[PDB]
C-alpha cells in the first residue's frame, strides 16, 4: 500500500482534470485542422494549435502519472467533442482558446483548493509546479495574441501574424 | 473548388475512421497507464502501449489531413471511453489489442471497398499506402507477442517478456 | 518482345497524356515569363511557375519512359500554345493553374480507369505511384494559395505573398 | 487468429509462386555456373546470373514472409531442375531469361487477378509494391540486353558486352 | 583441356554432393520460416536457420566452382522438398539439423574416400580444407545446442535460448 | 640432426622440382620479353608473363627453403634454356603456358605420391598447402584465357584482351 | 550423439598426446626458471623457454578441444616431472629441447598414422594443420640455434646469443 495522505475527493478531482485536459487537447486539434482546411488556409495557426493539442495531451498524461504515483485509480470518461465544428477568424479562435484556458485555470485552482482543504501538501505543490504558473503564462500569451490580432486587422495583417508569429 | 472525384459517402467514412483511430488511441492510453499502476507495475508494457497510443493519434491526424486534401469537411464526434478500466494480464491486454486492430482492419477494408465502388482510385491507393500493410504488420506482431507470452508463462516469464521485448 | 498485358488503347492514352503534360509545361513557362515582364514584375511568381514548368516536363518524360518500358511506341504531336498570352493578376494565374491541374487530374483518372478496364494492374499502380497523389497535393496547394491571395488582397499583399510564399 | 480477408485460393496461389521463384533462382544458378565453365569462360555473365539467382531466392523468401504475415501456411514442393544443362551463347541465355521472366510476370498477374477477385486489397497492393513494377523493369532490361547483344555480334562483341555491361 | 587426374566417378560424386547441399539449404529454409509462423514465433531460430540455409547454398556453389575448376561438368537434379512441413519444438528442429549434418558429413567422408582411392590428392585436400573440419565444428555446435535446450526446458527456457543464443 | 621421417628419394624429388620451377621461370621470362620485342608489342602480356616468371622463381625458393627445413641438401643443376626463342601469337603462348603448367602439375602429383609412399605426412600436406590447389587454379585461369582469346579473335581482339585482361 | 568416424584407439592416442604436450610444457618451464637462477643468470633464455612452455600448454589445450569436438572423453594422467633439475649450458638446454621436440614429432607422426589407418580423414588433416608443420619449423629453429651456439662459443658468445637472439 503506497497511498498516504491522499483523499478520495482529491482522487476524484484528478480523474476529472484528466478528462478536461483531454477535452482541451481535442478542441485544439479541431482548431488546428480547421485552419488546414483549404477555405481557411492559415498554416501558422495550424501548427500553433497542433502543438497546443500535443501539450494538453501531455498535461492529461502528467495527471494520469500523478494518480498512479499517489496510489489512486485512473477512471476515464468519454472525451466530448469540441463546442464548434468551425472556428471563425484567427482572432475568434484565439479568443475561444483564452476562454478555454481560463476555464481550465479555474478548474485547476478549485482542485488545488480541494487538496489544500484535505491537507494534501504534496498535491498542492505538484499542481503549482506543473500547472499553475504554466496556465498563467499561457493566458498572458493568448491575451497578447488577441491584442496584436486586433492591431493588425483583417486580411493582410491576419496573414502576416499567422506566418510571422503563430508559425 | 479543389474537390474532385471525392464521393460524399467516402467523406463520411473518413470521418468515421477518424473517430475509430482516436478511440484506439484512447484505449491504448488506458492500457499504458494501467500497466503503470503500482499493483501491476509492468514498465515495458507501459512504454509499448503509450507508443501505440501516440501512433493511433497520428493515424487520426493523417486521416484529418486527407479529408482536407480532398476537399471534404472534418466532423468530429465524442471519443468513447475504452471498454475496460483494467486490462488483466499482459497477455489479456495484447489479446484485446489484437481484437481491436482486427476491428480497425475490417473498418479500413470496408472503407477501401466503398472508395473503390465510387471509382476513387487515389483514395484506394492512399489507404493502401498508409494503412493496409501497416495493419497487416501490426496484427502479425500482436499475434507473435501472444504466442510468445503463452510460451514464457506467468510470473518470471511475464516480467522477462515485458522488459526484454515490449520495453 | 517485351510487351505483355499492355493494351493498344492504354498505349494511345499514354501518348495522349504525354502531350497534355507538355502542354501544361508550356503553359507554366508562359506564366513564368509573364511575371518576369517589367510591367508585371513579380519575381516570386516567375520562380514558382518556372519550377512548375520544369516539373510538368519531367512528368512528360516519366510517361515517355513508361511507354518504352511497357513496349509501346511514343508518338508525339504538336504542343499547342497556351490559352492566353498574359495572365492577369497573381490570383488569376493561380486560378488558371488550378483549372489546368484539375483538367490534368481528370485526364489521369480516365487513363487509370481505361487501364483498369483492360486488367493492366501494373499500369494502374504506376499511375497511382507517380501521378495521382501528386496531383491531389498540387491541387490542395493551389487552392490554399488562392484562399491566401484573396486574404492578402491587392497591392501590398500581392507583393508580400509573391515574395514571402511563392518565391 | 491473425488471418483476416485471406482466401484459401489466394494462399495456394502464394505457395505456387514461392516454388516458381525458387525454380527461377535455380535456373539462373545453372546459367551462372555454365558461364564459369572453362569452355565458355564469360566472367561477367557468371556474376550477372549469380546475382539474379540471389534476387529470385529473395523473391521466394518475401512470399514466404507474406504467407506467414497473413496467417497462411507455407507448403513447399520439389524445386525442379532447370530446363537445360547448357545455355548456348550469351544472347541465347538472356533470351531464355526473358522468356522465364515473362512467364513469372504472367504468373504474378494471374495471382493479382485471383486476389482481386476475392477482394484482397492488401494482397493486390503488396504484389504491386514488391513485384509488378520490378518485373516490368527486369523485362525491359533483358529486352535491351538482347538488342545490344545482337548489335555487338559474335566474338569480340560478346566478350566486350560481357565484361563492360554484364560484369 | 584443363582436366588432369580427375576421375569420372569423382566428378559424379561432386555432382551428388551439390544436390545434397542444396537439399540441406532448402531444409533449413523450411525450418527458418516455420519459426517465423505466428503459431511458433521464435525469431532467434528464424534468423539462425535462415543463415544456415544461406551457408548451405554457399557450400553448393563452392562445389560447383570446384567442378568447373577441375574440368568436370555440372549436372543438376531436382531439389527435393524437405522431409517435414513443420518441425516441432526448437529442440526437435536442432535434433533434425544434427541428423542432417551427420548425413552430410558421412557423404563428404565417402566422397573423400572415393577421391583418395583414385589418387586425387588435390580433391582430398580441397574437401579437407573447405568441408571436413567445418563439418566437425557444426556438429559439435549442434550437439551443444541440444544439451543446452534440454537444460533450459520448455517454455521460458526455450524463449530465452532462442533470443539470447540462437538470435 | 634435424632430419626426421624425410626419405632420400623425396629429397631427390625436391631437388628435381626446384630445377623444374626454375625452368618454368626462365620460360615465362622468355615469353615476357618476346612480347616486349617491337615486332610483337603486346605490353599487357609482357607484364603478365614477367609476373609469372617472378612467381615460379618464388616457387623454386619455397622448395629450397623446404629442403633445408627438413634437413636435406639442395643440389642445383643447369637451368635449360626455353623450348622456343619466339612464341607466336598471344594464344599460342598461353597454350604453351598451359602445357607447361600441366607438366609441372603432374610432376608435383608424382612428388606427392612418392612422399606418400614413404609415409611423409608433413611433406604431403606441405605440397598440398603450397602447390596443388595453386596449380589447379593456374590451369583453370589459363584455360579460360585460351577460350577468351579464341572468342576475341585476331587483330583488335588480341590487342583488347592483352590490354584489358592480361595487363 | 556427435561422435562420427572417430575410433577408440584414435581417442586414446589423443589423450596420450595431451599428456606429452603437458610434459613438454613442464620441461620448458623447468628450463626457463633454471636460467633465472642467480648462478646461471641468462635472461634471454629464461624468456625464450617460458614462452615455449606457454605454447606447449596451448598445444595440450588444442588437443583437449579436439577430443571434445569429436565426441571423445578427455582422460588426464600425472604430469611427470622433467628429466633433469638443472640443464647445463645454454647449448645443452637447446640440445635437450631438440631431442624433446623430435620425440614429440615422432609421437605426432604415429598418431597421424594411427588415425589414417582407421580412415579418420578429418583427424589426419587436423594434425597436419595445427601440429606437423609447426613441429618441422620448431625443429629447424632449434637446430639453427645449436649451430649458432657452437659458433659463438663459451663465455661472451653465450651471453651475446642469449641477449641478442633468444631474448
Amino acid at each position: 500500500t503506497i497511498r498516504q495522505n491522499y483523499n478520495e475527493t482529491s482522487e476524484a478531482g484528478v480523474n476529472k482534470q484528466i478528462n478536461l485536459e483531454l477535452y482541451a487537447s481535442y478542441t485544439y486539434l479541431s482548431m488546428a485542422f480547421y485552419f488546414d482546411n483549404t477555405t481557411v488556409a492559415l498554416p501558422g495557426a495550424h501548427k500553433y494549435f497542433k502543438k497546443a493539442s500535443d501539450e494538453e495531451r501531455e498535461h492529461a498524461m502528467l495527471l494520469m502519472k500523478f494518480q498512479n504515483q499517489r496510489g489512486g485509480t485512473i477512471v476515464l470518461q468519454d472525451i466530448k467533442k469540441p463546442e464548434n465544428d468551425s472556428w471563425g477568424s484567427l482572432k475568434d479562435a484565439v479568443q475561444a482558446a483564452l476562454a478555454l484556458e481560463k476555464h481550465v485555470n479555474q478548474s485547476l485552482l478549485d482542485l488545488h483548493k480541494l487538496a489544500d482543504s484535505k491537507g494534501d501538501a504534496q498535491m498542492c505543490d505538484w499542481i503549482e509546479t506543473h500547472f499553475l504558473t504554466e496556465q498563467v503564462e499561457a493566458i498572458k500569451e493568448l491575451g497578447d495574441h488577441i491584442t496584436q490580432l486586433t492591431r493588425v486587422g483583417h486580411g493582410l495583417g491576419e496573414y502576416t501574424y499567422d506566418k510571422e508569429n503563430l508559425g
